[PDB]
């Protein structure tokens, strides 16, 4: 086989590429923040519903904490009926017994990402959200830099994205809701994360997944630092659900 | 029913048998292997897909908790890799929507082509085990034998432990520029022969190299990708991955051939 | 000699038993965080009385902080009549006068985990308790991680141990106290040591040695910690009569 | 008879603090001359150090890491048991570690107990063990290896340009793992003509069997034992399998037995 | 004599070591009680120290980093002069520190002369200095501060669990600069209610000035000197100006004085 | 008593004398690198010969590696008849036999430094000699810089400072006679030290302390680092005669 390549065309190619994707990202309807299991979820279901959905990542691979599995060991569980959520996007499961499942953690994040792809969802990694945009109304968008930036400790300004709504899937760090109260000194504490009850803390997540402030939503363990609710370990099927119904309340705001 | 009334049933004991057991089950089959690929990069997640296809027992291995290798990033940053007419149909087969930028060039998001790769071998039988670092070869008279193997965690952490094994009839180095597994043999074997290492960048040189530099570099052990540039002095190539696509494709047919 | 070594065999030996091992000891009697001078003493004695117990230590060796002795010195010191503790697992003491005895501080560690685990107890070393597991009753387990993994600085979920009691026996740390105190922001401050006292500091360690929260003991310098008490330095008197009787405390709640 | 709760404990800053001082000043003195030394509390040289001192030789052992032990806490991967094979499984035995019979002639211990039974027997037996120091460099006289240069993990650590001490010893061993690092020491700074390849692949059963013939005197008073004996002569390593190691401590106790009572 | 390359000397390992190790224990053993600690071998430090010690007290100066001196060594920004102003130049004078007069009553000193001759004078006073030493801790009675709890820098810097010794006393100073980490100690750990605010701005002469009032017992048997003082009292500062620091060492070992002869 | 306290008059007195000393001192008839045990010996010896020396340190501290004494241990050796070396700068010895005596590992330095100072001799700390000055004639003075700027890692030119001798006194590191064999790629190996034998190593110093090059001296553990000597430890006397002896070496060449 004689293969033609060149440096200029496929320097050129890329450059082309990502300008347009970059002009036309920057106003979306949703921005979700982190691409971990709750904000993928989120995702899949908003990009089927026809949104323009954001998905940011800091981290230049997606999947949150995942892919470790628990303690290193690559699996993780799912208990009925979130199994469902599973099965629904490809991902095989192992039967346990007594309704839980376990899936190969990296089985898992892989088809998570690929569902909300073909569902129209756009992923960017490498990219940190280290602020938001108000306006009166509320939460307007994020603002922008690169991981890299971030790391390097660089002081350069970032860009923007402007959405409709804005989603914290950021996991127990809760960082986007943290940033809004911390930086506009809202009279409000961010619990944070209690200590280990799955069941407490599986069932607190879809009560606490909610808009917290006006166009600010919360899903994933981001929902139960945010309102104080117990942890629950390796298991996702909360999270799953709580993805899903974030992308119900989002859906019915909007249209 | 509402989504909102759901009752589910989580307990910490069955969590962490449910995980413990299952990781067991996979451990103490997966240590002996057909082929061991190191690398889950482009042309190590490709290799991987051909060979499992064929029904052979596959293991890929990366150190990083995350597969995908140095495509992620896509090109200082910009998240777009290039394909060139004819490999483009390797992503293509796979799932991967391509946009057409003229004269055979197509570019791919840079997220999406490590997912969807990553997919493709595992739903092809392909097992990927990450977070996991390949530390030394094991050694016949036959040639290599497999691969000696620790986690990433204990690397990073600098702590003394001791290694694990997988055993396997065929290792790929598919660890990129690197070439990290050939080195190893070379070095601490101290075999009579030099890893050159990956020249400057001559993108047509270099990508037309790497089918020729794809092969069985000492018995048992192959190279493919990068790692097959680094290993023969080739040139390099840069954010175009047809000829990377194409090497895994093609040390899969040799691997195949030796092994039926 | 010929020796018969094979990777597989090695490998799929030490998986087996792991594996073995790791489902069982997911749920235990007693967990004691901490493999230091006290959480031995304590682990110790609640085996001999047949309870399943694993001390749990972040550190790859245990010990905690009696290797180095005093400022590197490799002697700690024991008072009457707690030197009884250490003669009784078989430790050299040398008598230097007024009820003091010293011993080699590499002699204690090793000889303390010994008596641990031939009384029963199991030991795993290189695992971090990051978190407690709770229900309505109180403290139910511990959440752990591997030592690796946190130094390495990778997100990656825990696993869990279930127990009818938890110990804090980390030291001046008192660590898992603290967790509790923190996380789920219960009214109350976790003070710390006070300085130095040697004599107040060793008394106040039994009388500071109790359940503190629901099935939640604490005992060795995590006791004064968690109750303002004075330090005492290299004097480990206290630390063995406090484990030993944490370690009574427990039998009386838990043996019915 | 009382509440524990009760009993009155006389503790003293100072009469603590010279207890401390007084014992180890005494153990110092005494300890900078001994007939040999093993650098390394790891499993072979712990071995080492049981069987010399039993033939009643006066033994340091000297260890980096304030706690011994060596690369076996970890067992394999994280995984915490080691494996032991018949015949070796007896050297276990004989000091009451408990093992798990895993089928031809292969055995586990708990990676945490083995350590902790090797350096009682090594204590018990009449060795020394001196956690916190580092071996920097050797003595040398015109015989050969004459002891070691030492100063302490601390300093070390914390970078600090401080001066260090001296043991003489009648031999050094060098158990130091995959390291071989007194060995290396000797060559790079003496400027001997060879090299210290260091280990090759993975290749079990060659690099069990190779171990006792590579465990010998390499240079006059100087020996080696477990994995530094194979690193020093460029063999074949094992991974998680210490039948060979513990059998090598032993043997260069023999070895150095038969050479000091001469 | 001799061409000084021909001279024969006779050194030995071990009794090298030995020496060291005998000459080490007998210091130790005796300064674990003291009359007075000082904490910083800073110019205040060694300042109080020098008229302690003439005074006929046991003092130990106690120092974290190896060398002593403090922040006098980099002078003003890297430039190697420090200040000193009427009438405390006599405090440099008096120990054989050379100055150059730039008017006005200022006058300056080679930056690495000054710590050198404020250690000899205060050795040579009779005052021990102990570098390498870090307080972590005091030590309690009733009474109020009986002492220190101190630990190797190098363990500290290193990272490592070990637990400390103690040297008790009748005072304690702290000369620890602008962390005041003494007094710091004292409040944090006993949960005294009182704050450390620590040092306000630059106003050199108020802040000087401030320094002889600030310098005192503040818990019993504790004693603040130099930028301790400020920090302590929330004094400004005053840059690399020094005849306050001298000036309040001094102050400080005639309250110390005062107080011990009763 | 009232103090008059000024900021800017202080800021000017030092920037003034500091400016004033530099533009002096970088021209100069010796440079002595390593503010050790030898080379603040040699400085002594040249700067009462009435040349015009400046020893320049890295740390801002001098010493070198005496403080720490042996392992921490704060006390330092020397044997007769080096001993007089130390007793005619005022430094208290203890005798401990067979012409072994101690000293105060802080108390040396100290009046080494102060022997030196007191002699003529300026000692610059907080400077990095990071390459040396040549000319046909051979070493012509040195390149320095701030130990700030190379610990802060920033990328600035350096000073110089001319001399007609320089003196590597840099201990077991022999950093400046490397400097120049590497960048000048001189056809010559710096073995450096080897293990300890004390006898052997404190009598090849003064064999091993001379010019190796034109112009640039060696001394202390620099002089046995380059020319393959053993090593001796704690034990100083060789030491302060090797400072010694290069002073004379210097003064013999450098007095016309
Ligand atoms: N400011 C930020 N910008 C971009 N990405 C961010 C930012 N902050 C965090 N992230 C990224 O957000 C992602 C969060 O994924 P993560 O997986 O932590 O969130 P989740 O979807 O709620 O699931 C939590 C579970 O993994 C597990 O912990 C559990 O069940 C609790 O016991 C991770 O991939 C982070 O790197
Ligand atoms: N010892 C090891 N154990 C496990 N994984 C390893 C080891 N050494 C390397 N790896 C892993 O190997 C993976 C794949 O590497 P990588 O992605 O570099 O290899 P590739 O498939 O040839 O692709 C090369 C292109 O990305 C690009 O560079 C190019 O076109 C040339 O100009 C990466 O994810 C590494 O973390
Ligand atoms: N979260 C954790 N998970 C696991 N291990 C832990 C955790 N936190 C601490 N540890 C481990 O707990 C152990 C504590 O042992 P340590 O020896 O500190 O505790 P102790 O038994 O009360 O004895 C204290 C004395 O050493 C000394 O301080 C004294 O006499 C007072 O002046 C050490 O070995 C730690 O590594
Ligand atoms: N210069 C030194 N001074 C003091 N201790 C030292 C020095 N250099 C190394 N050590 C210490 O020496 C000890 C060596 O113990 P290590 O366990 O490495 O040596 P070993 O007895 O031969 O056993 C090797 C096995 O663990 C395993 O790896 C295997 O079967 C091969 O695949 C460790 O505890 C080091 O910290
Ligand atoms: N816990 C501790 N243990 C031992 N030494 C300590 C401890 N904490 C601090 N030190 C040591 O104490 C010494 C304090 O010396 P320092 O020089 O800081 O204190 P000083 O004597 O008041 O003089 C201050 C001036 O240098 C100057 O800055 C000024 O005029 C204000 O603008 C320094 O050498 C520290 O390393
Ligand atoms: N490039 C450089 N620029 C400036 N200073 C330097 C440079 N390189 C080294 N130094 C400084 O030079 C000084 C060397 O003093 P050092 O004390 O190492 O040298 P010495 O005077 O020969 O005495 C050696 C003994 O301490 C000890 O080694 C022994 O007897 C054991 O065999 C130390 O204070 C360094 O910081």
């Amino acid at each position: 086989i004689k293969l033609n390549a060149d440096e200029t065309k496929t320097t050129k190619a890329i450059l082309k590429a990502s300008f347009d994707m970059w002009l036309d990202i920057v106003e979306a309807d949703v921005v979700i923040v982190g691409a971990g299991p709750s904000g993928l979820t989120c995702a899949r279901y908003l990009a089927k519903e026809g949104f323009k959905v954001v998905v940011l990542e800091r981290h230049l691979a997606f999947g949150g904490g995942t892919w470790g599995g628990g303690m290193g060991f690559p699996y993780i569980v799912v208990e009925e009926p979130a199994d469902e959520l599973l099965r629904e996007v490809g991902i095989k499961l192992i039967d346990m017994g007594d309704g839980y499942y376990v899936a190969d953690s990296v089985e898992v994040p892989a088809k998570l990402a690929v569902a909300a792809m073909d569902a129209g969802a756009k992923i960017l990694t490498g990219i940190v959200v280290e602020d938001l945009i108000l306006r009166e109304d509320g939460v307007a968008g994020v603002v922008i830099n690169s991981y890299a930036i971030e790391r390097a400790g660089l002081h350069i300004d970032p860009l923007t994205i402007r959405s409709k709504v804005v989603v914290d899937a950021t996991g127990h760090e809760a960082s986007i809701v943290n940033i809004l109260v911390k930086k506009n000194k809202l009279e409000a504490d961010v619990p944070g994360e209690k200590s280990m009850w799955a069941e407490k803390g599986e069932n607190a997540l879809l009560r606490n997944t909610r808009e917290v402030y006006p166009n600010l939503f919360v899903c994933g363990m981001a929902a139960n630092a945010s309102h104080g609710g117990y942890r629950m370990g390796a298991i996702f099927g909360g999270m799953y659900l709580s993805g899903k119904l974030c992308a119900e309340l989002i859906t019915e705001k909007l249209k």
